[PDB]
């Protein structure tokens, strides 16, 4: 159903079955499929295609030439009714693509809230983007990539399939990420390597100096101690008992499958 | 003429003169020029621009915001009635651009069959893409580039004008290809360099172990022997008399103009 | 007002207040906002969005899926009535984005005349592009970037915020520019470094051999002398008294804020 207070441009094509929330705005030449849900106050500027089994939250701004919920690019995909979930207050810029999941990959592509996805950012099938992230122009995620809370992916940067980009990470522009990036880490290069802790990001986000110190110490255990990851895991866990922010490392390690960028 | 069984959306603009085949589907807000031929069963999803002297085959899927047959970006081009040919069963994704040829470059941009051209792939004037190729997101071909059968161009990768990407090549993501890549070769970097034979690709495509061995031996003659290309050409030709797959090298050498990546 | 000789496609949406000049052509499914001025003979092919406080000159060609005058991607922007200015005879290709300025950055994004902006080129808020420039496919300018007259930005190349790309510069494809590039310089790499003078560009543009020699000598003072920039500035200024072309360096130094690529 289309809410009585939603605006639907006469030139827009909203298929019967679509759910459009209160004070939503569907601009000129948009197409909205029958399995799409668009939340209260969400705006599709113009020339937006939303299809598939796709749920979009509240107060989103989706710009022209974006394609949301579209068939993914995995040759394994066969037309199964897979899904996209997008949260609230995202800014999804011109030409952004967010593709539906695959059954093989869990069936769901998910984007959280308060993210900025810049021009031609690509969120492939089975990706999970958290909250407060930034993907700069042309930032490209292959299938099954996680981008955790507050992580920033620089302009022109691509991420290899299955990789995890940890919370509060900053990946520099013109980079190629081939392995997992621990939380709080600055990454740059092709292929990307680690360049210390994202101190500036943590400062601005209200991290205490004790927490930043602890995180820096965890970083040093991983990259400067000369020990294996298996050796330092318990040390990092111990540190997390005093500084809860360090637990982010422990949680990340349990999800990591591709090894760490080094 | 538009076939009686073709669907043309009321909002689509198909110019008189366009040929649209049986069971083709022209989606909302598409524009199809008067010199365009669209084959049986081909689908233009929505918001597709097809113009120029452009022939498109059967069972193609062309996604929103793609531009096919458009004026090329060569400053030398002056509006001459040059051409685009696209074969059958291609998947041409969102924002892909395929531009018409130039008179200077032979007048034809050609794409074969069963290719996957991912989001914002660019096929410049006078390019020739073969069959079963993959161009990943933002893969960019400059003018007069050949991409031979089964070749894969990784995400964010660009190819310098006049370069030949050989059959069964795999070019890694985030690469810049400045010279010719022999068939069967793995290429990566900026500028791209060779990293052995695409053994996995050949395996999956049904190449015998004898053929793969012969190809590896040819690779070694080129890159490991320390001999010049002129010296090894006849040796490679001799090898091809037993293993026909090696002839791909010989055929490639005769087309190569920019030297080999090394 | 819309000039009596301008063409506006029945499917195009031109908002009352828009100014459209003589013999302009607004193609199918274009949207033109109420604060837009489009000059004599300018063509919007189809599916173009032009909005904001945006002035576009004469004889421009703007291709499908381009977005001109749109809200910029700076999180600092709050909806202020900032501006875009575009000059004459530009070729603005498919999916190009040119964003409005920010109050913080001076309020104006400016593009000159006779430029070629290739597919998915991005001109961020507060950028200044001069005349006769080329931005190749996916060339991406961050905020507040200057691209001076005749400068060429290669395919897939990104430029860090606040950087100045000097007059007659050639930046190679697949590059990342993190600092200022003096006029006449060839730049390449990630991050980009200098590779001598753009001799070929200068030749073609009618530079005398005496001027090219003087420019090469200035280049050598900067990069080969082993002296600091402060030391060579007066030497370069002295040289400019005989060869006026060298003054471009002096003018550039006064604008440069990020240091020189080295
Ligand atoms: C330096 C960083 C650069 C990163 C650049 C990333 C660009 C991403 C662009 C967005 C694409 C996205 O929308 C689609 C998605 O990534 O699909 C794929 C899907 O996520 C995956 C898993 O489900 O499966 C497919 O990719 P792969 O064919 O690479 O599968 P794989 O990762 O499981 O295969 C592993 C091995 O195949 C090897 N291989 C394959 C083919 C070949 O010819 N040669 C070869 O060696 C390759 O070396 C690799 O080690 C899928 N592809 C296709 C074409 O079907
Ligand atoms: C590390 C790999 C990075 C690859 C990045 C590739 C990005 C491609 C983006 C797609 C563009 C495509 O759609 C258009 C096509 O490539 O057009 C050109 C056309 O294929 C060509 C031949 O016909 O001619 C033109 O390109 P060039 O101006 O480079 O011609 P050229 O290759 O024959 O010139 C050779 C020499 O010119 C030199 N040059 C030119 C200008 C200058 O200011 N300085 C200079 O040195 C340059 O160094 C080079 O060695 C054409 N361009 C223009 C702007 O007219
Ligand atoms: C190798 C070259 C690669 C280049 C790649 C360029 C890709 C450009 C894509 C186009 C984007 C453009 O349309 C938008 C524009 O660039 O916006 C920004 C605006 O031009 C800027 C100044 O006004 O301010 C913002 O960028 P920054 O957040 O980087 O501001 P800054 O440059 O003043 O900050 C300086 C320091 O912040 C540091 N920082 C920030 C966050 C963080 O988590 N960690 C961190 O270290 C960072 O290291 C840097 O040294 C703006 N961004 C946002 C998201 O608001």
């Amino acid at each position: 159903m289309i809410d009585k207070s939603a605006f639907v441009h006469p030139t827009a094509i909203v298929e019967e079955g679509a759910s459009i929330g209160a004070n939503a705005h569907i601009g000129p030449f948009c197409i909205v499929g029958p399995h799409v849900e668009i939340g209260e106050g969400t705006v599709l500027k113009s020339h937006v295609v939303v299809n598939g089994h796709t749920k979009i939250g509240r107060d989103n701004e989706i710009y022209q030439f974006a394609s949301i919920g579209e068939v993914n690019q995995d040759l394994k995909y066969a037309g199964e009714p897979t899904r996209v979930e997008i949260g609230d207050r995202n800014r999804i810029r011109e030409s952004v693509t967010i593709h539906r999941g695959t059954v093989q990959g869990g069936g769901l592509t998910k984007v959280g809230s308060d993210n900025l996805l810049m021009i031609n950012a690509h969120i492939a099938h089975d990706c999970t983007v958290g909250n407060r992230c930034i993907l700069a122009n042309n930032a490209t995620l292959a299938g099954h990539v996680s981008v955790d809370d507050f992580a920033i992916i620089g302009g022109m940067t691509a991420v290899h399939q299955f990789c995890i980009i940890g919370a509060h990470v900053m990946v520099g522009g013109c980079s190629g990420v081939a392995q997992d990036v621990p939380p709080y880490v600055i990454a740059q290069g092709n292929h990307a390597t680690p360049f210390g802790v994202n101190i500036e990001g943590l400062k601005r986000r209200g991290f205490s100096r004790e927490a930043i110190t602890a995180i820096r110490n965890a970083y040093k255990l991983i990259y400067r101690s000369g020990k294996t990851l298996d050796e330092v895991k318990p040390e990092i866990a111990e540190l997390a008992e005093t500084y809860p922010e360090v637990k982010a490392f422990t949680d990340f390690f349990a999800r990591s499958t591709r090894g760490l960028i080094r």
